[PDB]
Order: C-alpha cells, then sequence, then structure tokens
C-alpha cells in the first residue's frame, strides 16, 4: 500500500464510517490504502485496569492515563515495519489542518493517528511520542475519532487513483465556482448560458470570475494571502460591479 | 426532543458513528437529541438508484442532481413537524465552524444537514432551499458525512445534561495529568499535587494563557485581557528558557 494508517482509539469499530463506504473503503479494497486500529484498553497493566483515571489537581472530567496509549503506541509502531511513521495527536490545540497540510501529510510512507477521549491525554504522553498535534478547527468535540477520520478522508483523496483534487477549494487559494447539472430550466432557474453555448476559454473565464468573486464576498482573507494579478483583477472588479 | 436533526446523505449508515457512540448516543438514548436520515436514493426513479448527473460547461466529476435531493429535504422537513428547521448544507464555501458558531447553532429547535456527495450539489438548490452554509475548516474532503457529525457532535455537547473549553473565553486549555505521580522520570508539576484551590486555578489558567500566547496569539488578540492574566501571562513568559 501507498499509505499505512494506524489509528490508537478507545472506539475502533466507529471507523467502519470510512472504512466501509466512500474513497477511503476503494482506496483500501484498491489497495491504496491500509486501515488499521490500536484499542488503549488492550494495552492496561491488568484487565481491571480503566484507559481513563481522576486529573491531579481536582477540575471535572477524567484524563487518558500514559501506559494504555504508549502500549497502543508501540504495538501500531511494530505493526509500520519499515515505514518512516509520523505520530500525529488529534487536539483543538495543534496546527490548524488546511488543504496544504492535507498535501503535507499525503506524502507520508505511515500515520499514527492518537484519538483522544475525556478531557485529553497526559501532557507527558504528548511531551515523549506525539510528532505533531493537528486540530481540525477552532471548536471542541467529545474524541479524536470524527478528527482522525476528516484527517484519513483528506488526504486519501489525493491519493494517486484514489478519485478531481487539481479543480477544488483552496487548490490555487481560492473557493470554488458554482456546479450545474440537468435540467437547463428547474423552479425558474436556469443554468449560465456560457455553460450551455460558451467555448472553453468562456467557461474557463466565468468559471475563474465566479471562484474570485465568491472568494471576495465570503473569504476575503484568502485574497490577502493570494496576490491577484492584472487579469484577475479586471474580473474580479467586473464580478463586484456586476453581482447586482 | 430538545434538538431534532435531519441528515440528507446518500449514506445513512456512516452516522452510526454519531448514533452508536459518545455524548451523541448518550443524547439520542437520554431524550436531548433526534437524529434522522434522508436517502436522495430511495427518491430516485431508475433500478440502480442514481444520484449523480454530469456537469453542464464539461470538467471532471459528477455533481449532485436535484430531483434526489429536492425529494429527501421535502420529506425531512415534513417530519421537522411544527419545529422552525434551519437547512444548513456542508460546504467548504461556508461559514468556518468555530465554538461561537457551535454556541449560536446549539439554541435551533431542528437543523437539516445536507450532506454534498462528487463535485457538490447543484447551485440552484443551495439558492433555493438552503439557509446557510457551513464549513468544517480549510481542506477538501469526499463528501459531507464527516462534517455534519462535527457539527453535530460539537452542537450535542453544549446541550443541557449531554456531558472551561479550548475556545470559550479566548484561551487554549490547560495541560491534564493523571496517575502515576511519576512516569518514565516525569512528574506531575508539584501545584496539582499540592491541594490549593487558588493555586491550581491560578497555574492551570497562566498555563492556558501561555499554550494559548505560544501556539494561538490571534486567539489573545481577539480577548479582553484582565490585569490578573497580564501579570500570569508575563510571568509564563519570562520565567521560560
Ligand atoms: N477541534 C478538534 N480537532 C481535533 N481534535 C479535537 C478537536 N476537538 C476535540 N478534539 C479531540 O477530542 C478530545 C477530547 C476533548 N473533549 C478534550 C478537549 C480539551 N478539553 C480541550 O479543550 O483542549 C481531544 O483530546 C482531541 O483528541
Ligand atoms: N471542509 C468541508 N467542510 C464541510 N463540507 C465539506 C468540506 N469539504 C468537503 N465538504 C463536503 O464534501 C462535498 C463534496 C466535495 N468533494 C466537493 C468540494 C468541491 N469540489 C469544492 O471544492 O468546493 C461537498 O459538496 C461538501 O458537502
Ligand atoms: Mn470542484
Ligand atoms: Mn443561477
Ligand atoms: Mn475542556
Ligand atoms: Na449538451
Ligand atoms: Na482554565
Amino acid at each position: 500500500s501507498m499509505l499505512w494508517v494506524g489509528v490508537v482509539s478507545i472506539f475502533p469499530e466507529m471507523f467502519r464510517a470510512i472504512s466501509d463506504y466512500g474513497i477511503t473503503s476503494r482506496a483500501v479494497k484498491q489497495g491504496l490504502l491500509t486501515l488499521t486500529c490500536w484499542n488503549p484498553r488492550v494495552y492496561t497493566e491488568d484487565r481491571h485496569q480503566t484507559v481513563d483515571d481522576r486529573p491531579f489537581g481536582g477540575g471535572p472530567g477524567m484524563v487518558m492515563k500514559i501506559k494504555p496509549l504508549e502500549g497502543a503506541l508501540a504495538d501500531a509502531r511494530q505493526a509500520a515495519g519499515g515505514r518512516k511513521a509520523k505520530v500525529i495527536y488529534l487536539s483543538p490545540q495543534g496546527r490548524q489542518l488546511t488543504q496544504a497540510g492535507v498535501r503535507e501529510l499525503a506524502e507520508e510512507e505511515a500515520l499514527i493517528l492518537i484519538a483522544g477521549r475525556y478531557e485529553g491525554i497526559d501532557e507527558r504522553f504528548i511531551e515523549e511520542h506525539v510528532d505533531e498535534e493537528w486540530s481540525i478547527g477552532d471548536y471542541v468535540l467529545s474524541g479524536g475519532e470524527l478528527p482522525a477520520m476528516v484527517l484519513v478522508d483528506a488526504v486519501t483523496r489525493l491519493l494517486p487513483g484514489a478519485l478531481s483534487a487539481e479543480e477544488d477549494s483552496f487548490t490555487d487559494g481560492l473557493l470554488d465556482c458554482p456546479h450545474y447539472t440537468r435540467p437547463e430550466v428547474y423552479a425558474d432557474k436556469r443554468v449560465p448560458e456560457v455553460l450551455l453555448s460558451g467555448n472553453h476559454e468562456h467557461i474557463r473565464r466565468w468559471r475563474l470570475q465566479q471562484a474570485l468573486g465568491r472568494t471576495w464576498e465570503r473569504r476575503a482573507d484568502l485574497l490577502d494571502s493570494r496576490s491577484l494579478s492584472g487579469e484577475e483583477q479586471k474580473l474580479l472588479a467586473e464580478y463586484i460591479r456586476q453581482r447586482d
């Protein structure tokens, strides 16, 4: 396989959402992706120990112990074999996931994703064993399982033969253009005429202007980090004066 | 139920990740959350159950056809009953989901989440039927199913009785420690083992402030840093190598 992924989670069977459905399922079948789970409860000191314990200093919730996690990671590294496995902890305190980040992660041989639960995992585990911390965004979820599946799904799309990933939002810093399909007219709304009767340069130009315009209206910060050209400044100026 | 959620998806089986697990599963059981799926493949009139069609203007991929989506939303809106249902489309082109956004969505009685597939859904469906578009972040996924579950999970945490946070009041969370006191030559900070609530309260606030400053200074700029916090953060900064 092109990419080996090992997931450290207390709910391995949640990962059926990506292993049984979509591109990730197809990539596993096609052999582009190997997906494996490692339950920390199977690695406790003895069968009478929980993965979690009480936080030192008080406060709400439970914290995940270092020993169950350290066991699961050791066993997962062993299964990675000769691959250079990057150990990622899914955390709201990590590097914000972006398409550029997804392209970087898609070049790795192996990835060991650590899906936290409760209030989090012990800092000494992160300090010792985690290579990088990643966030899917600025919000708090109950576990790192949906974030790990978000990472895996975004990365898998970029694997050769998995799917257009070179016609997307955040590829050239722009948002995508609108998409239209049959019928030509639906509920008093017709498909733009350029898509129906325009040539491949008219379509290329209308699609670029719509992408520029949508990015300007919704995600202005995206244009600040992406210096527009003279063609684009003209197409966007036209969009602004014509949006109504 | 406190919150009714209807999901329009071609893979309703994927939603077992939230219906069988955690807080969302617990909230369904506790009756705080009603979760339902509406497969557009059931609102199609052919032998192989088609939801996709070819895009106008050319280019790669398929676009999701209106009729299957029209059907599933109509049926979902009927099931919402007398609830004020907000129709959200999960899109990388929508409003970026943040904790403040999660707090706003948690005040709604009903939500109809539209989980797209392929290259997207027809713009005329979004223009006609969708109230707001939401993104989970600046990256592209193959479908709107993981994003819809991300929304539902973040919102459910804020439902009274479902369960301070890393994006609440500006700051990121402090580090967490548990048993043993010493592991592989690494000991838990002494403040945490001491037992003085004010010492712990101030150390924890300082570590949050410090972690936010180091990693997410942007969060701090858009925050009302008190005299207590300015002092604790100044101390965090000056007392590090
Ligand atoms: N936005 C996110 N992106 C990636 N992982 C997340 C995100 N939100 C929550 N998590 C995961 O969910 C786990 C459990 C969370 N309830 C704890 C969050 C923690 N109390 C904090 O505020 O940082 C975390 O340890 C992460 O693994
Ligand atoms: N970051 C995201 N946040 C919310 N939904 C997403 C996100 N990424 C992809 N999607 C969903 O996945 C569907 C299919 C995507 N492959 C299409 C994305 C589209 N080509 C674009 O660049 O905007 C979209 O219609 C959305 O429903
Ligand atoms: Mn596209
Ligand atoms: Mn139109
Ligand atoms: Mn917290
Ligand atoms: Na035609
Ligand atoms: Na705190």
